[PDB]
């Protein structure tokens, strides 16, 4: 079909690009970065990430690879000597597609803009104390003081949230994870402390107390909000889409990233 | 219909019981303790997981509510002044079910032996260093080296695995999450860290290294396994079933035990 | 003698000012805010940090009191009803001074610049990823990637320190106490975790490995430096003094903060 | 001088052992193991504190070297091939001694016992709930409701300690660092979560509030105390000295054990 490759754009993943766009002309393939059916990221997470969000408005029509250059990604999950192997069985098609769910983040002003994260959104304060108000569906749930919050998919879950503590999730878990950054707790001030996850169809709603200037990250990119009234969470209805060719199972893939491969 | 009623045993829960059976005997409603469809359970979480465990041979026919003679339980959650609209609402029935999962736990000798939990299951060692090799769908995952392992249900995150540092997943997820106790991580020995939540279908099996003694709890049940080969754990078929008469949602019980009330 | 006094400047704190000042003026007791020998400090322990940096050059000079107007301090730790005992018990002298130690931050460029905390000293990048080399006393520790790195003194420990997940470190030891914000930990990345404790004489360096400009904060003072060499934390030699006029531990200051009061 | 070698008793630590034994014969040295001045380990840290243990009551007349014959130790940090030139540089002496502190445990019953740590003392309930009040020199900080609760000496910190949470806390220090055991915190029960480092002469005591039966623990020694009344921590005015011959530092070892080597 229409596929397109991008590139990290050092020398490694730039050539193993062209290699395999020269393999590809061998079949039925049309390289169109404009409406692709097949999106292969060479590079690492980062490089995954960014193509993702090249082609955000159209995630049911794309499947998507990822091959790392450098260390292995959870992403970027095919090694540079498969590229060929990997030309080949795509060119013919019948191969699997895995679906990965997804984060909706609203930002509303005083206007509404959304996002679709893969790994996680996070608000930060823009200088000050970050002081929210964290609300669940509705429900008051507690008043947090301190650095951050960062919400999480279940694919994220081994990236930013990992580090803060939260818990790994099977992907196939139609959920999204909420960590705390650097809670303040003593006599006058109380958060939960623990990790929530939550389910479809919830909503979490951060909303200002005082100063309403905040850092908004969605995966890598990083949006100093101004006059903002509420940040709105939910799983998206929409999902990701990867074309798989071999089973590499998700707690292998945290298996070999972090106890050893 | 048939019924029976639990009490922790103090003088506040026995006469509340008295009370309510009383009250009960005004309606259509038979005193039954061997096929109860409604167990009420009088006391706190503690006297409610003895009456999940008395009658958990029959999860699929009875409903189950709990009443809070102390502080608020996340299963005890209904107040002793609302006793006897409680009997009322519930002599007509008419009432919504709420199904929460449950754990099943695999032991194995050299025979096996089934359990249910509705909060945890944990492992540790009887004695000697804990060491057991944790396999996910039959891939070695790691080699876990310290005091022991958690597994809990979505309605036991609030109960040791929050202890352990676990996140707090809500009941309408199919999931069961594994938290560390104490684990060595240095050059040679690694553990994830992280907890790790496991969707159904998903088989957690923890196997031993040298020691095969073991000290395993179900909730608030502990026994002594010798000879052991294999823990598994896996989501189970089976739910409990709770009686509900009004909205009490999981984020405002865990808010009202953690935040304040 | 010279004394002084800030206020948090609302108006229950101002009014105490004024009335402590009158107070004052009954005794030989001279108002003087370039060279006192008395600082007292009305608000709570921001207002307290301000007199602190205020008076930093003249630390061995002066003998610091803080009276909370608000909730309970660690620095603030009278109460407002007990101010014409303080007024009357102070104008006398005889009483006991109290020494904590302070953390000495040095900044270098390509220049030097010093600054002193009572509560800690933090780096978080600039914008970009925050990578660092951490040397002690010469030798390369570990490289830390993550949000930032925060240094503590034993005073300090019960702040920030104690979100990040440090020790609460007892004001007579002289140390400083090292910990992580959100550190990346994988298959090659590796850092200590825990947080890290070090006495007198004991220099920590950071090195930056791509990124130079880092924001630095000092207490409640954030600066944003760039062209970095070096960040260099140790044990200062200067000490604040607190004049006491009862016992009042830092272990029951602890338990009145966060256990309850 | 006096000296005597213990050995894990692998064949590899046996053969050392006789090895070394043959290369003393040739000098002034005297194999003795009832007054021995030094105490040469071979094995792991488990041998070594084995070793301290055997000798607690001439910690004085004693300087103690760990040599590992396995992976590298935090006591036992010598290579097995520096053997030979261990035993040439320690027949002349002419060796710096080091000393870290210990930790004193009090049992008292209702009757004393004391004992010493060079790692740690913990107390775990006998089977029951585990609930201590936690007194900190006569003031009453907290009441403790969990799995347990371990006190650290500054080299035990690397040990349990870490696993837990604590700080690792260079050992010239002199102090004891107290961490929980999966604590419960929620609306009714409180404890401060972080970890305590007490400098000396400060004194913790853990007292019980119902089950008097705990399991205490003294480094690898653990022992069911029935009756207790009450479990008194502080630093010990007693040291273990270490003879030294080259500059290993400790945050070194920590690098080595836990970043890389
Ligand atoms: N929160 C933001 N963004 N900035 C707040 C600015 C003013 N702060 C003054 C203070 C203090 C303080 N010293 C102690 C102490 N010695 N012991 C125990 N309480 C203490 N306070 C208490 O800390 C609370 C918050 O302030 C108040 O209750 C105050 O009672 C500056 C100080 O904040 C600290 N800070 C900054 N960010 C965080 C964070 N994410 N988590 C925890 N603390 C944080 C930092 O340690 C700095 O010095
Ligand atoms: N693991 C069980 N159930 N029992 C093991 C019995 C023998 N232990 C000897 C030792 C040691 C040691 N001292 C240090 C030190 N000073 N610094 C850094 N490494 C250190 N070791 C290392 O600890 C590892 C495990 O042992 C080895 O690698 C050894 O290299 C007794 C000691 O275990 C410690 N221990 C007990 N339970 C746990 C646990 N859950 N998590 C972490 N440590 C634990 C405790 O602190 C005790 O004293
Ligand atoms: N580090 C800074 N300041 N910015 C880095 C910019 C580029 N990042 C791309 C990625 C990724 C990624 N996704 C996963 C995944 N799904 N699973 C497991 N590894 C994963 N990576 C790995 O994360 C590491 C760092 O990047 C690499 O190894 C990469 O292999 C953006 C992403 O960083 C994450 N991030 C930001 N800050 C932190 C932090 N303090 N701690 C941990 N992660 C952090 C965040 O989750 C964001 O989306
Ligand atoms: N504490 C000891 N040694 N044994 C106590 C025996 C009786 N327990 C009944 C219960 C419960 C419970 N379920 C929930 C829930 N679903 N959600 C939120 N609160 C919950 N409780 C609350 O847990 C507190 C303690 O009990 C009470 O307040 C009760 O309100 C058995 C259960 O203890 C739990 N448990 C055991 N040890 C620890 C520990 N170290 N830390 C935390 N919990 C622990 C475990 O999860 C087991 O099932």
């Amino acid at each position: 079909m229409k596929y397109m490759i991008t590139s990290k754009g050092d020398e490694k993943s730039d050539l193993l690009r062209l290699n395999m766009i020269a393999g590809f002309g061998e079949y039925d393939m049309e390289y169109d970065d404009v409406e692709p059916e097949i999106v292969i990221s060479i590079g690492g997470d980062g490089t995954f990430l960014s193509a993702f969000h090249q082609y955000e408005e159209r995630l049911d029509e794309i499947a998507f690879i990822g091959i790392h250059t450098g260390h292995l990604g959870f992403y970027a999950d095919w090694r540079p000597a498969e590229a060929d192997k990997l030309v080949k069985l795509l060119a013919k098609g019948e191969y699997q597609k895995v679906s990965y769910p997804l984060l909706k983040t609203t930002v509303k002003y005083g206007k509404e803009a959304t996002y679709l994260a893969l790994n996680e959104s996070t608000v930060k304060s823009s200088g000050g104390p970050f002081v929210v108000d964290v609300v669940i569906n509705d429900i008051h749930f507690e008043r947090f003081r301190g650095d951050g919050l960062c919400m999480s998919t279940p694919s994220g879950t081994t990236a930013y949230n990992k580090s803060l503590g939260g818990a790994l999730m099977h992907p196939s878990i139609e959920a999204m994870q909420l960590t705390e950054m650097a809670s303040i707790n003593n006599r006058v001030y109380r958060t939960i402390g623990s990790p929530l996850v939550f389910p479809k169809h919830h909503v979490v709603s951060l909303q200002p107390v005082n100063d309403k200037d905040f850092q908004i990250s969605v995966d890598h990119l990083s949006i100093l909000h101004r006059d903002v009234q509420e940040i709105r969470y939910e799983v998206s209805a929409k999902k990701i889409h990867f074309a798989r060719f071999r089973s590499f199972p998700f707690w292998r893939r945290v298996h070999d990233s972090f106890i050893e491969d």
